């Protein structure tokens, strides 16, 4: 439909903001984010386009399904019938409790998690992984590993595996850790994506594609201009100590969510009244977000139809955080749809919205990371800001690769 | 009668006084000032029908700022919340742990966004520092009683948090005694659905922070005295709901331990009449037979204060609720020992309040998060300020017969 | 009748045997130790559960510990109201039943319980007479003896605060008896989380008294003392840094840690059971592969542990059943295993358990001798004791053996007096 040009455009504006916030747009290593361009675009290439690699992304997909599904059965253990099929002729479409359903999916995969890094199954991924980061952008040892972890565990306890280098990176290299932490989501959060309703081979697709997208703005902000260097009992307390992690995380998310669509809607209340002084009284902040991503939404390549719909979303992805703004995405990929959003669009928003980047996330970075380097906390609250745009920026990179490569009308249920 | 009422008064704070500290430290200007407002604000809502209009939106506008809270909740339990619970379960479809704790983290998440925003500093400046000229309190001391007028017990001291880090013995005890009797929110509305009138709940509503105040600085009057950092404010919410959810789950847990401990210690005594003639003995009725004899000093001369007494046993040890659900089985015209309206008025304001027993886990488990290092000294005045917050609720309980002949 | 008794002893014979095998230094064994240790057990085991006066002490220790999980339940019905109620049954059905409401607040009470008791000095009083019991009939040192006595209440060695004074300089065979006695044993709160699930409360009473001195009977047998026990005229500890100022700040205290308890056991059961059923779902592929799909890690878990099963006295057209849940109490924890265990006791079963058999298992189950709380031995006992936790973690799985071994041992005494009605 020649929308391939249209799709160029997207990927230009992207680009060209982050060059123009760049400390040393002089120092811009060419071979580095000219390559890490390439990889993420090749990814999206990959599982999208060509028939091949959409069978790799739905088989990938059946099976964490299956795994999902049995942590299904361990949920379905403890709360009983409360997440039953019962609940639904009881209360309707208030029979899914949020809390019994989507939150204790965090629990399971990060004691799962916690089992693969004991056997090193994921030690042996990220190796693989960060090795080929570093051998075709030319990125150092921490940075490639990071973006490479990064892929899989949480976005606190900031990837154990760049512990001892945290210490010693340059500002580039930190930057960059920082950068693919918000990129890229937690594999503990992202179960709970799915049981929302977030359709899952696109939630594959963005993982793995926060790895290269990562690094990409990260050292199109700042270059490298210095030079770079270079546990449980058995499986059991290993998986029991990974569900108390994850037990703690849940509750604070679930705890984070209650207080933040209160606020919301405290907010929009407050515009509600004082909106209606001017003649719109139905004014609330879902809109003005809204209206404000409005031609962000245009540009990744989200029809004009429903970009104001999409402005919202990504805006809420931003300003609050990444939950929320799914809360209010799923509800437009019910069958009864107040508003029918195209396959190419829904496809752009679950990559968008895909991501650690938002505000509520600078000092949960902070924290975390300076709990293995103290002396460069100072240098992580500075480049707060800077890494949640390289963050923001690397899902909506994603966000119009998925735009142009789902021009082969390839519709997500 | 009004002799019989000052002897009400005399006798009320007399309790006081023999249960207080240091006699020679209590401040005059701050007790009798408080004892003022207390008879003031009583006969505004009572007498004329123009407070009881400004003061009960008052308390409606601010609940509504607190109502934000349930769209929170509601996306968060969804249909365990719903009205499909009261069509399944009845009256036992209202869970606490899912109704009431979860607003916790709404107000430790709302309140670290207006310390953030600079707004609730600036209402403990103005609000604290004008009740801080009529009465020598630290007025984080006042803001706390001018707070709890709206918020619950659970969300009152998490108002003047930052302040009890470095808090005396008497602030922290006041403070307490204000969440001890304070009432708000989800249980304004439902002593309305109990039929006991409206009028008198905004006057009860409105006596806690004096009168919380006013006993608070009798038994512990000031003695050497009244003297990391979120980024954004997106943060300051957010870790504000983590800090409010440890909360809900320690005030929860220590609740769930006091309720099952004195259900066990009722057991005791149980028993022990369970070996003997008189016994089923429960700790509602001896408490209640104490104050039997102290009713009759408020007002309800006799014949009247041996059943009264009882009900106000049952506010100490189990609810403020179930002395009301009796309550409201003698306004019913089955017509058996009916009562005078100057007797109901003084029992529903002796029976207003939540300083009960189990009430002090709320403060114990509550505090031991905000200022973990204070809790100790929680525990230590935490039988103390159940005193002084039912001495609290029956000082406007002769107010009330006072004012209704 | 005169057969299945005879069977009984081999089996306790058996039982001795391995640990004699496993012995560092089976020419230190304390026979006058030992010997009393088994004695000790096997005669309350024949106290409470053969003799007419006994089975009263236990049916009134029962009726009086139901009555305070009774008062427990008001403090459960005022939190989550109508969702612990019976219309759940009305409704959900067998679903009504939610874990996370029924059984995980029980142990925030216990705590707290205990917690209270702790404060008021009934607790150090039964510990100080059952450990100076322990000490003046099997010659045991006075902490070990305390340790046993103090972990037939509270548990998972979180609270011998008695030997806390004591463990930075005891010797490895008294270390070893209090992770021993640790595993042998229960909990306190964890005890009535096990009722609420189904678990006969008379058994629980009976194997938490009888984990003291079987404890104590394995440490003693692995490894006997070969050095010397410190005398209480040197022991020189010295901080409090208490918790307790009151009843009422020790009643919120012990609340309070019986929640993140009650968490942490939530979400670790959540954890387990979903990852048992992934490895169930691995092996129902993999296993088609040879033509059994149907193959389970309850299965192999059974075959596994059936000649285990069996000498303890449990019949072989039982004994595939009991493998798996004596299997599970080890290879996971205790609370799984009795989960797929109360649904045998309930009138809907599919298969239908002896009175001899069913009181095997329950006794079995009963102990945190598995292979999770390993670690939390290593990681509790070395908060007092840092010096001391390389070899802590070195007697880690011997303990596990030791404290299993225990329950074992308790299982077939319960069996051979169960048996003679």
């Amino acid at each position: 439909r020649m929308v391939v040009l249209h799709s160029l455009l997207g990927m230009a504006v992207l680009i060209a903001i982050a060059v123009l916030l760049s400390t040393d747009r002089k120092a811009i290593n060419i071979r580095t984010v000219a390559g890490a361009f390439l990889i993420q675009v090749a990814l999206g290439a990959l599982v999208l386009y060509v028939p091949q690699g959409r069978d790799m992304l739905g088989e990938a997909s059946k099976t964490i399904s299956n795994v999902i599904a049995y942590g299904n059965n361990g949920v379905d253990f403890l709360f009983g019938g409360l997440v039953s099929e019962k609940m639904f002729e009881v209360f309707g479409g208030g029979g899914f409790v949020f809390a019994l359903r989507v939150l204790p999916m965090i629990v399971f995969f990060s004691s799962l998690m916690a089992v693969l890094y004991y056997i090193g199954v994921m030690q042996l991924l990220i190796k693989v992984i960060g090795g080929f980061l570093q051998k075709m952008l030319g990125t150092s040892k921490a940075e490639s590993m990071s973006a490479a972890a990064s892929i899989f565990v949480g976005q606190t306890e900031a990837p154990l595996v760049v512990r001892p280098y945290i210490r010693r990176m340059t500002e580039s290299e930190l930057f960059a850790v920082m950068s693919g932490g918000l990129a890229s989501v937690a594999g503990s959060v992202l179960a709970g994506y799915v049981q929302m309703g977030v359709p899952l081979p696109y939630l594959i697709a963005a993982s793995f594609m926060a790895a290269p997208g990562g690094l990409l703005f990260a050292k199109l902000l700042v270059p490298e201009t210095e030079r770079t260097q270079n546990k449980p009992t058995n499986v059991i307390d290993a998986a029991a100590s990974g569900a108390v992690t994850g037990a703690q995380i849940a509750i604070a998310v679930g705890a984070s969510l209650l207080a933040f669509v209160a606020l919301i809607a405290m907010i929009n209340g407050i515009i509600g009244g004082v909106g209606g002084w001017f003649g719109h009284g139905d004014l609330t902040l879902q809109a003005i977000l809204g209206w404000l991503f409005s031609p962000l939404a245009w540009v990744i390549g989200v029809p004009w139809s429903e970009a104001g719909i999409a402005g919202s979303l990504i805006g809420q992805k931003v300003v609050i955080n990444a939950f929320v703004a799914y809360s209010e995405f799923v509800k437009y990929l019910k069958p009864e749809a107040a508003v029918q959003l195209s396959d190419t669009t829904k496809a752009i928003i679950s990559f968008a919205l895909c991501g650690f980047a938002n505000l509520g996330s600078i000092a949960v970075l902070v924290g975390g990371l300076s709990i293995m380097a103290p002396k460069r906390r100072k240098d992580v609250a500075r480049l707060g800001i800077k890494a949640v745009v390289a963050g923001s920026l690397s899902n909506l990179m994603s966000a119009v690769i998925a735009g142009l490569f789902t021009g082969l009308s390839g519709a997500s249920v």
